[PDB]
DNA sequence: CCCTCTGGACCTTCC
DNA sequence: GGAAGGTCCAGAGAGG
């Protein structure tokens, strides 16, 4: 079973928490008051801040379709 | 000694 | 429109 795609936005969140926890490694982090500031923050983004991680997407997108065809 | 699932906000992809 | 299915997850149950 191929993993289903991930959007920038998956992409984009992941590496929010990575990006917290390596500067907080003692983190709690809750469902959703991590949700709601991650996209609080993605609402502040520009079409190329954000671009870094389409590109993400558009790399796991033929990852998909890739792995797809042999399933 | 060492994968899968569940709750849910939020977002994009897909029907 | 809105379901499906991603991201964030600790702890428990299932199994090597």
């Amino acid at each position: 079973k191929p993993r289903g795609k991930m959007s920038s936005y998956a992409f984009f969140v992941q590496t929010c928490r990575e990006e917290h926890k390596k500067k907080h490694p003692d983190a709690s982090v809750n469902f959703s008051e991590f949700s709601k500031k991650c996209s609080e923050r993605w609402k502040t983004m520009s079409a190329k801040e954000k671009g870094k991680f389409e590109d993400m997407a558009k790399a796991d997108k033929a990852r998909y379709e890739r792995e797809m065809k042999t399933y």
